[PDB]
């Protein structure tokens, strides 16, 4: 791991495998190790992914292994966990996933691992916080997927809408990855021009075309799930994106799950805010000056997370 | 300005992975997904579009129907019949021929005339069939052939001899399947034939190169044995072929090609090194097969043509 | 024309050649034709550029030609012109370059050309305006390099200074390519956080560090010219960047020279403002809401350009 | 995490273009520029940094002195003696040996322990010299050799026979200059030897591809007639060699390599296909030269050794 990057992936279901396929198709990592007690499916996938390695932009070494093989990984990405049953509450789900994560994080730490954790399993902000507690690592080195997917979709939708490149559009979705996440309209700007100005100086641009764009961003997963049974291509891409910012030391600003410590008036909680991501993990936290409405929405969002953490952590 | 468009027929494991590979690689400008099961196709398009903002190149992906093929540069067929694990029907090829008959008809009816790319098995048979059912020139119906197997082979050897695959020549030709064969006579690392390296060294034993071939030929069976299906590797090969087409690469690939007595066989689609570009097959490179290989090849071409007439 | 991009370059000196080398190294165009009456130097460069085409990321066809060879070009890039002699005024330089451009533009129009003009020669805003008048093309299809290079250097300094990726930093330099160009501080933001906030809520972030970053951006060319004798690598890169936004239809926002009639209170002048650039040229003009100071700086900048145009145009 | 670093010695036409090519291609992480003419090097670093925001990859470029070579992975030498119009002096090799002597001792004295990449002419001679003055392992001193000329060749041949250069083997070996020679015996397209294509057709004939070789050998002289110097092509070849090193490619390239009787030559640096990776030269491809090529090659190696002895 001096001239080569390695990723250990824990959990080879739909998300995990699509994530692996993405890393390979994009040439993001040099080595990938897949860890999953379901050995036949996971070795099947590893073998399938090696089958076509000749066509990838860069050669990727893919293997089946276990926790000991994490020793030299730069990143461990956890996609393992039970899935939210209908009629089950999130606290009931969290109780199951905390037990699973306790074993995983424990074993990874004992292998000698000294990299970054990247958490994908739901509820992600909760499990990111737990991985921090269980691991003993600095909070900068435990990262969750946060609202990254929703943000990027929000930012692209708008980019199509006002007609600039995404690189030029500023739009963040922040808060808990879920229903209480909020748009930061007060700071949304096309090519530097605040959205509110673009709207008022125009009736080709109207708020409802915008307030529904938000409602569609928040329901995207539910509609995918309704038509196909599950969602995983989007999540895979968002994880590949985060992995790339880390392995290639990009200092990209992404709304990953980040530990807050007083900023935005929130304490002792992992939550989606814009943060600079590099080879060391979290390099810095962007502190947007929220307007009064957003500040209340956000503290509420941080609140629903603390309500879930409180029964499980002191 | 030309906008590259692909239409995909069949959003199963192979079709879906193929799509995801195009999106991750930035290979096409537009992609349309068509499936008899409309809800799966709709759902898949939504999932693929969910992470659209993370794709390296913008790609317009949409749900479509047969008429949306009209202006497609390429139509990729990944649809096919399910196994009935009972009726092993060494045929059942009949099931698929009927599917392809109906499918090809609908796309021709839409006004399409770009290129077909066939992935379903048995790929050589169904490629021949697609040509027949479509009435397009032979250079514009293409099957995945043995491209995957040749590519494993070639790379698996750049490891063995220690060069970039870029510098290591090696093909696998014949029917995609059991009767396929390596072209040892033209295998060379750097500008240096394999047999030369075999004798003039024993870090390069001559049985170690032999076993590598068995790996390549059985790789798919082993994946199927564990997971139930292969898709990631296939999807990669398809995306590669699509890339040589859409970007006019003129790159040499052992795709399923129509033969005109060129390897002592004709009236058959079969795996052979063909040059691939925007017009489709642009040439067939003709290897000087040694006698062992001519035997293997014509036996392989025979096996295929055999299963053919009964339906043509 | 339909499956391939072509660039015609007029003028094969330091800028033009470096630009060509840049297009080739970056794989931006499929075809390049070089046009210059200095036949030996220009065929020399074409031959030199072709000598190593095998190592370029993409195969690129380079040739020596003349105006007739512009018929099927997507872009014509003009780098030809006299160079500003010591003790010569800009109005004296413009008199020379207007005569030269009159011949060049006339000849390329008569060849059948129907693409975009990209103008590099100094004074760039003046010659971009002239090329518009001489060509009869829509104003969206005549583009100058503008403050594009200074802007991007400005937006890289700050990127290294506040520690985020460039794609996350917003900072424009606008106005005349030259001494009256101004920073738009009022809209400079990191991750969406105005620079003025960042200065206050910290003092690892003082003002002068900022004002000097500007003074150094304005003088960069002069210092290169002191030590090296001439400047051309940066200019070439900025041109390749603009060319890429056009040939690949990016909708990138770039401070190219753009025709204003009314925007920012300026009429009938080409000047550097942020504009969306795509395959059709200028797609839209970002209208920043300048503060009192900036608005005055900008109209002064538009003013020194009109002072130069007025003797030459109605 | 390792940061790739390149030190460049000589910011003239070739050095400057090499730098701009590294920046445009995103090949290294850091680059230092060293020149006796301090002002020129400062100015160039400044010009190269001017457009830094536009580089595809971040690259730290700095002005430097010989001590800055300590951490350098690669040291590239593009410095050399001026023509002198006066005495044509088939020597002046003397002028340049004195330059390299001083340059190499200065870098070694910094703690440098990476790879040398030599570009100045006559490249083969100066590569030999650099290996002497440095005392490094021979696998860590590399000359540009005939990489450029082979790559042109390989390319003109992908046009002529109509394939992607990726599958069109053809080398040019020997001294970089007049006595260099094409290896027709292993020239092949898609697996098929050139001679097979020449006789088996008249769309292809052995005077067509006889002149392709003369164009290749004389290209540089023609550029020099017109413009005074070549740099763009050379800079491209250097950046390519630098890329195979820094990115551990195991690319086969006809760089200047030290020979151990390997082609009947010994104690000489000369152009042959060698595998290039992060450790430098990792192997030497042993082509089975026909008798004509053996003659040319050993004659080529003779010419070189002969220029060497008076300085041995
Ligand atoms: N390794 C393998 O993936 C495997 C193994 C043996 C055979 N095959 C053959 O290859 C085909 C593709 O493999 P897969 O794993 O993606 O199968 P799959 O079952 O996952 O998907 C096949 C898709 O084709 C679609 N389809 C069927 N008839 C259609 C029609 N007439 N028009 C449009 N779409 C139609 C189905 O809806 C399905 O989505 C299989 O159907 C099978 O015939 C595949
Ligand atoms: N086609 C060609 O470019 C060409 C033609 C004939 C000979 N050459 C040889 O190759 C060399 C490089 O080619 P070029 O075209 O860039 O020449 P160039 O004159 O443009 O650059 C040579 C650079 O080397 C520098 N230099 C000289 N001695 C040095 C030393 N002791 N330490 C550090 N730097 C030193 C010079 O200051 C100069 O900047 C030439 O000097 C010449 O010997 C090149």
């Amino acid at each position: 791991n001096k001239h080569v990057n390695k990723v250990a992936l824990i959990g080879a279901g739909f998300v995990g495998s699509s994530y692996a396929f993405a890393l390979i198709n994009q040439g993001i990592t040099d080595e990938l190790v897949v860890i999953d007690v379901n050995k036949e499916k996971a070795m099947g996938d590893v073998m399938d992914l090696n089958h076509g390695k000749a066509f990838a932009p860069q050669p990727v070494k893919t293997s089946y292994g276990t926790y000991e093989d994490c020793k030299d990984a730069d990143i461990v990405c956890i996609c393992a966990g039970a899935n939210q049953k209908p009629g089950e509450t999130r606290l009931e789900l969290v109780e199951k996933n905390l037990k699973i994560f306790k074993g995983i994080v424990s074993e990874v730490m004992a292998s000698g691992f000294d990299g970054i954790f990247l958490v994908a399993t739901n509820p992600v902000d909760i499990l990111t916080y737990a991985t921090w507690k269980f691991s003993g690592l600095p909070k900068e080195r435990v990262i969750g997927s946060g609202t990254t997917l929703d943000s990027a979709r929000f930012r692209f939708m708008l980019s199509e809408y006002f007609g600039a490149a995404p690189q030029n559009v500023c739009a963040h979705i922040i808060g808990e990855h879920g229903d209480t996440e909020l748009p930061v309209w007060s700071h949304a700007n096309v090519g530097g021009v605040p959205v509110s100005e673009l709207v008022e100086k125009n009736d080709a641009y109207k708020q409802e075309e915008l307030d529904q764009i938000v409602d569609d961003v928040k329901n995207a997963a539910y509609h995918i799930i309704e038509k196909k049974g599950a969602t995983y291509y989007g999540v895979a891409m968002s994880l590949a994106r985060i992995t790339k910012a880390i392995l290639h030391n990009e200092n990209s600003i992404l709304t990953v799950s980040t530990y807050l410590d007083g900023q935005y008036g929130a304490d002792d909680v992992y939550i989606g805010v814009p943060a600079v991501v590099n080879r060391g993990g979290i390099a810095g936290i962007t502190e947007l000056n929220l307007n009064e409405k957003e500040k209340e929405q956000f503290l509420h969002s941080a609140g629903v997370l603390k309500n879930i953490l409180k029964p499980h952590f002191a």
